[PDB]
This record gives structure tokens, C-alpha cells and sequence, in this order.
């Protein structure tokens, strides 16, 4: 089974595996039920803005999500990633449908890994423009590049309708060293804006950023509350 | 006075006004006596690194300090800075030296401050200080070099630290370090440093800070209030 | 007389003086009179971006200016910064108005300086605050509300003013090269917005690059672009 | 054949295939024969720095090699690799030894990559130390990382002592997007330092940063004076 640090934003209550009741942004290691959330009122149809922060020094793994009118919610988690992650993993985008649906649109996505001292090794990259056929993303399960510039990471139909039982990841296409014992500071962080669609007054499930052992997939069946990320809601 | 945030690598235990009883970085929020601190084995003549990270999300302010060899101090504080600084800001390193002293040698500095939101962002980096170095403002002592360096506080042109000494580098610049509007307002700063000397203690510390545009060296505010405090409240 | 580097997105030609028969970008090395210009097709009240870009070991000092659409004007010149700039500097944004006028809007200001052998100085404005106090503002420039740089004097549903000055520069110097730097190079980018309902639009807005204490010179209004003293 | 784009630091006087009589920084385009030289001179022992500059707004291909004493050689050349380079590339370095030989030590490479329109995609590493198992280089041939965090592209002896006839090359994992048609700018810049050290009458063959097609592989035969670059002296 892969290893799995998230930040999920989690668009639909499953509260029959510990969500909470509302929609909520939450830290999730090595289980789908977050360590920690907050509620989080996504803006449908409205560009999100989700920035995830960690260094080793704090050892706080921060997510904000934000969207243009100032609505915010922001979730933390201190927890050492040395004991949690293999120091060489990959790192990507991932989002899921099942009953419900939503259009999981990533419009761009930064990250930035870097080890310092003690000189730094760096990764970082950025997208603000998906290509039709990007090279450097690793591409699982329904997720497709347009263009129109986006990564949609589920289905969606040609009429616009996002589909249920959907889920894909974008993974970059480099390992990324995100710890390395002699390293004094291993920081990254992570920046996506996505597009979270429903005309169903139930969107789901949501998107996450995650970090994985470096020959990740989608585990089989993890469409739904699972997206994209875990084989099952332990 | 002064509004003050520092991350303080202070030599010296004054024990007296709350410093703990050995070598230690803190985390210095308005005061000299900080709101956390490590113990620190500050390595004699030896090129140490301090490296500083805030995020406005985790409102954690994280220093760690380390040597060559491995070995290293960590302090983390949990603040929301939004509360604590003005919003326009100068950064800075400041040192001092008292009844005792030490070399307060800066080889290297960075930061680099963002504000989402979309971003504006500052960073520099010195990694060479000319002596005529236009973008910093030296405050009381400080020299710049040759060595290269950015000495805080006084030696001698042949390596020999001074007591009563106090000296501070801002960069020319001020800085907007937090905006109501901001989503994330973090900044992070790097100093490499060597701290030298032949006393019977070392003293008094290095400090990176962050203070009002305006921020000058208080009166009497050598030794163990390392350039910062006007006092040890 | 201040010594100027600027990379020119000049609305009006000023035949008189050198300017090509078009709206145009150009280098000026040291004289309004452009080293290098490119035509320049000027889209009204559209946003542009330009980037510039110099390379110390190329030796060459670039800008493209482009829109959305696509439309771009590329200048480069060889040229070498070590003989031309002090090796400290200010850098910063200018525009101008004469008897024809245009705002002069920056929406964006990016700028990146390093010396390897490395030093570095960059920074970013997407926004610019109303009390923006890493700009030193000059003549008739103007930050905020809105989040724009207005480096020329606009009333104030927008409407361009005549006779109008403005240069923002960082308020920090940048050490831009030295003598002993393998590589000293920067990139400045802005975004602008030109709009004007005038005859022609004028005068035009330069990203450039000058003394330390560089000033408006007096009488630099219209064709000098806030930047040069005369037309020489 | 592979395309290529390198900049080399030639240490050893090919003039039979159209190397001029001294050690040189080269530009080449899809030829071992620089479209551009200049004369340089390697410190042996010492340890370099190449610095490599391209936008597509110049479209000059620069290049500086310096020592700390302050030696410095710079080549540039004019050349539109829009024309040149495929799409997408993958970037690294290569060396070579022959007949004579040397090490071809890398101490540090950093890489960007920027494609700019109206305000960008990136892709930016740095590596200050190579480690054992790098796992976002693709090692060919010879080379070989750390622990001694140095990226050894050519054969040293268990003695120090580099030897003949070897060529290996370190190519960053993910593709690179290199030029994009909608893009108003597109850079790149890559940093390497350098350690060669020679012992006789004698160093060869150098150095290259190179951009290559992503499925790029050392060319049978390219020890010696092709660098691990190309398959013939053409
Ligand atoms: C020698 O120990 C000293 O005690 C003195 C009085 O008992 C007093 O002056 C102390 O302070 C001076 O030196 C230290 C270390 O350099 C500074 O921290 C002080 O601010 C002061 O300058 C010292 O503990
Ligand atoms: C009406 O809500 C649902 O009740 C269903 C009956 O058991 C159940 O299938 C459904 O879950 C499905 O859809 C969820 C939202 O998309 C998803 O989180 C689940 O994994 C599953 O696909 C929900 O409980
Ligand atoms: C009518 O066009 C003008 O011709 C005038 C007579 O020569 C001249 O004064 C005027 O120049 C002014 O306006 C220009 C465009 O705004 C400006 O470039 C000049 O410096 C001057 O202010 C323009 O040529
Ligand atoms: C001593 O000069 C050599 O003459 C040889 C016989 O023709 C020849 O093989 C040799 O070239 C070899 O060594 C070079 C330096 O390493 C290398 O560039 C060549 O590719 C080849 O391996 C050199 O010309
Ligand atoms: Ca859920
Ligand atoms: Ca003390
Ligand atoms: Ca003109
Ligand atoms: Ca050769
Ligand atoms: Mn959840
Ligand atoms: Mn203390
Ligand atoms: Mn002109
Ligand atoms: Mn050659």
C-alpha cells in the first residue's frame, strides 16, 4: 500500500468514516481521516486558492484555502514527515467523484522542495498552463490536460457535466528528495487554484494535494471518499 | 519604542533578566525575554547558520541555528505576527558585545518575504558585503568589509573583538511583512554567521529582527539587549 | 546629468528627435534618442507586459512588449552595462504626457538583479498599496487605490491628464554590477495599461535604470519620457 | 540521431575535426564542431563554474566558464532553438575521456526553466550535493554519484586516477518544456561547477551541459572528443 501525506479539500461529509459534517480542508496522514480539519465553505462554481506549507524546522504542516472575496479556512498539523515519508517520493494532485459530483479543475499548481544546509537541493515547478500533452506530469485514472490550459483530474462531459465515479492525479514527473538526514531544513510547499463545479447542491469529493512513495497509483476502487488517495477508509 | 520581533543566538546567559542558564536561541516577541528558547552550543570560531521561517498560516516563527558538524538548535513560537508588527517593517541583524564580547561576524544574508493576495514579494541575498554597501543600513558599529563580512559589532582590523559594543545592518528597503488582505504573509531569513572570541565568556549574541521602518539602536541597549530593547522588560 | 538606461515603449514619434515613424519600443543608452527600436503596435486600453532582460555574458540588453493577442515588438541591443551604469543603481518605471496624452497604468513591477561569481535582488508588485513604502515616487506618480501605479496624472474616472511626469523607483539601491562579478544580469517585468482618446496617445513609459539620486531632470514632460534632461 | 544543443568545455584540441589549437568553451548545434569557441583556460584542479544563458527574446546562447582567481571565458552565439530543439527536452551534462583523460567532476548543477506569456510554466533544480541513489538523475553510462556529494560523470580510479575511454552523462528525470508557441518569452539557465584534474601531457576530453530530445542516450562511440554528445565527428 502507497504512503500518503494529503491535504484534502474535502467537498462531501462522509460521516460514516469520521469527516466531519460540513466540507472541510483537513491534513491527512496515512489514513483518508484527517488528523486535523476545519470547516471550509468552497464557493461553488468561484477559483479556490490552496497554499500547503511545511519545513522541518516547525514541523507544522499548514494548508490555507481562499478564495478572491476573502472567505478563508486553514488547517495545521505538526507532524514529523522524516517518520511518515520515504525521502524520495513524488508529489501530485489528486481528486475523486462517486454518487456526487464536481468538476475538479486545477488551473495552476507551484511546488517547491528544498534542503538546506549543512548547500540546497531544490526542485521546484510551476504550472499556470497545462498542456495537451504535458510531459513532466504523470497522469492517472480520468485526469486529462486540455487545453484550455487546465488539468481536469475527473471527468467531466462534454456538455460541461462532471461526472460520478470518477477520480485522476496529476503526479510530477521527477522523484522529489523531500527529506535527507544531514539536511538542516527540508521545506516545501505546494500552491494550486482549482475550480470546484456542482449544479447538484452536493458536490463531490473533492481534491488533494499529496505526497506518496514515488511508484504511487491510484488505489483500485479509490473513486469517492477515498480520492484517489487510500484503498480504503481505515 | 520600537516595535521588535527577533530570532536572538544569545551567548550570553543573563540569567538576571530571564535568559536561561547556558548559550541559547529564542524567540524574542516584544522583549528581550523570550517566549521560547533552546540551548544552544554556540561553536567558537566556527561559521554557524541561522535560518528563519514564519508562515502567516501555521503562525509558527521557527529558527534553527547549526554548524558544520551537524549539530543544531531549533525554537519554534506560535504567533500571529498580523498582531504584533506593523504592517511596513525594516529587517535586520543586530549584535552586541558588553562588560564581555565576541566577534559578531555576518558572512551571509537572505530573505525573502511574501504576500498573497495576487503576490508581492522582496528577497535578497548577500553573500559579499562591499564596504560601501548601498542597499544595507549600518546602525551604530557595523562595518562592512573586506573580510567580505559584515562585522555587527567593533574588532580590530586584525580580528580582535571589542566590549560595549552595538551595531545593526537593515536592509534599505522597507519590507511589507503582513496586510490585512494577505492569505499568506511569510517571510524567511538566513544568516551565516561567525561568532569569535578569547573572553572568559562569549557575549552577547547576533539577532535577526524585524521593526518598525524607523527602527533605531535604543539608548543603552549593548550587551544583553543586543542592539534591540531600549530595556529588559 | 543622471545616467540613464531605459527600455522605452514610446506611444509618439518624435520625428524631430530621432524617433522612428511609429509607436515603438527602444533601448536608450544614455540619450532619448534610441540605440535599437522595434514598431511598437500600441493597443488602447488593453494590457500589455514587458519583459527585459539583460544578460551580462551575451552582453545584450532585450525587451519584447506583447498583448494578449499575441502581438509582440522584440528589441535587443549589444551593449555592455559595466561601461554605461554606475555599478550601484535605482531602478524604477516612468512615463509621461505632453500636449498628447495616455495613462500611464502599471498593474505589475518585477525586477531581478544578480552578481554571481552571488548577491541578488529581486522583488514583485502585483498590487501596489496607496502608502506604497518600497517605492520612492517621483512627479506626478501614484500608487493605489485600485492597486495600479499610475505613473501620470489620470482624473479620475480615469481620463488621462496632459504636461504630466511620473517615475516610481525601488526604494533600495541594487548593486547592478562590479568589477570582480562573473554574471550580472537582471529581468524587469511590468504589465501596463495605455488608454487614450486623444488625437495620438504620448508619450510613452520606460523601465530604466539610473544613478542612485537619479531626479526627474527639469523639463523631461512629454518626448523625454521623464528620463533625460534633452534630446540629444 | 539525437538533436543536440550543448555548450562544451573542451579541454582537449580536436583540430582534426575542426577544434581550434587550445582548450575552448564551445557552443554546438547539432555538430561536435562549435558554431562558436573561445579560447579557454582550463585550471587544472581548480574548480569551475559554468554559467549557460538563453531566452528566446536575445535568442543568444551565452555561455561563461570561471575560476575564483577570475580567469574567465565566455562564448555566445545567436541561434533561434525554436528551430533546433524539439518541444521538450531533457537537459544534463556529459563528459568524456579517450586517449587522455581527466575527471570530469560535477560539484553542482542548477537548471532553470521559464516560459513566460502575459504576467509562466517553470521548471527549476538545484543539486549541491549529489547523493548515492539520485533518483531524479538518469544516470548513463560512467557516471556516478556521491557520497562524497559530487557527481563523477567520467571514471576515476579507486586511486584518483581518471581513466581513458569513458563517457557518462547525468540527465534531470522530468522533461523539460523548452520552448512553447504561445509563450513571449521562453529562458533557460543552467549553473554547473566543476572540478578537472588531470596528471600528465594530457587532460581530455570536457565537459558539456547539453539539451537533448527527452529519450536522449549516449551515442555508441562517444568517448573521446564527441563527449558523450554525438555519434560522429560530422
Ligand atoms: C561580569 O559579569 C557582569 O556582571 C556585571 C555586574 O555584576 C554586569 O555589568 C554584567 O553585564 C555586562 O556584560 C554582559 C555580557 O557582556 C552584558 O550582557 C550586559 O548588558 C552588561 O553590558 C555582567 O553580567
Ligand atoms: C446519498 O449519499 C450517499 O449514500 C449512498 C448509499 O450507500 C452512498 O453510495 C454515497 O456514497 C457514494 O458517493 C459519495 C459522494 O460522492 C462518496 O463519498 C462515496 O465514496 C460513494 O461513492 C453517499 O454515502
Ligand atoms: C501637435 O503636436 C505637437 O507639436 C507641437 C509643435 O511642435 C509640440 O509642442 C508637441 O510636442 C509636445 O507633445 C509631444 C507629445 O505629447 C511631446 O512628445 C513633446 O515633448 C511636447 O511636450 C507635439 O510634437
Ligand atoms: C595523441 O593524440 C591522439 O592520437 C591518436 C591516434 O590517432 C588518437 O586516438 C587520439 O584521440 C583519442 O584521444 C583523444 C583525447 O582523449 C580523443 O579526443 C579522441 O576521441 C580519441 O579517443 C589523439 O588524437
Ligand atoms: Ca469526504
Ligand atoms: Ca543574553
Ligand atoms: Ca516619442
Ligand atoms: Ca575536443
Ligand atoms: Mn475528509
Ligand atoms: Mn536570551
Ligand atoms: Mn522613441
Ligand atoms: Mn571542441
Amino acid at each position: 500500500a502507497d504512503t500518503i501525506v494529503a491535504v484534502e479539500l474535502d467537498t462531501y461529509p462522509n460521516t460514516d468514516i469520521g469527516d466531519p459534517s460540513y466540507p472541510h480542508i483537513g491534513i491527512d496522514i496515512k489514513s483518508v481521516r484527517s488528523k486535523k480539519t476545519a470547516k471550509w465553505n468552497m464557493q461553488n462554481g468561484k477559483v479556490g486558492t490552496a497554499h500547503i506549507i511545511y519545513n522541518s524546522v516547525g514541523k507544522r504542516l499548514s494548508a490555507v484555502v481562499s478564495y478572491p472575496n476573502g472567505d478563508s479556512a486553514t488547517v495545521s498539523y505538526d507532524v514529523d514527515l522524516d517518520n511518515v515519508l520515504p525521502e524520495w517520493v513524488r508529489v501530485g494532485l489528486s481528486a475523486s467523484t462517486g454518487l456526487y459530483k464536481e468538476t475538479n479543475t486545477i488551473l495552476s499548481w507551484s511546488f517547491t522542495s528544498k534542503l538546506k544546509s549543512n548547500e540546497t537541493n531544490a526542485l521546484h515547478f510551476v504550472f499556470n498552463q497545462f498542456s495537451k500533452d504535458q510531459k513532466d506530469l504523470i497522469l492517472q485514472g480520468d485526469a486529462t490536460t486540455g487545453t484550455d490550459g487546465n488539468l481536469e483530474l475527473t471527468r467531466v462531459s462534454s456538455n460541461g457535466s462532471p461526472q460520478g465515479s470518477s477520480v485522476g492525479r496529476a503526479l510530477f514527473y521527477a522523484p522529489v528528495h523531500i527529506w535527507e538526514s544531514s539536511a538542516v531544513v527540508a521545506s516545501f510547499d505546494a500552491t494550486f487554484t482549482f475550480l470546484i463545479k456542482s449544479s447538484d447542491s452536493h458536490p463531490a469529493d473533492g481534491i488533494a494535494f499529496f505526497i506518496s512513495n514515488i511508484d504511487s497509483s491510484i488505489p483500485s476502487g479509490s473513486t469517492g471518499r477515498l480520492l484517489g488517495l487510500f484503498p480504503d477508509a481505515n
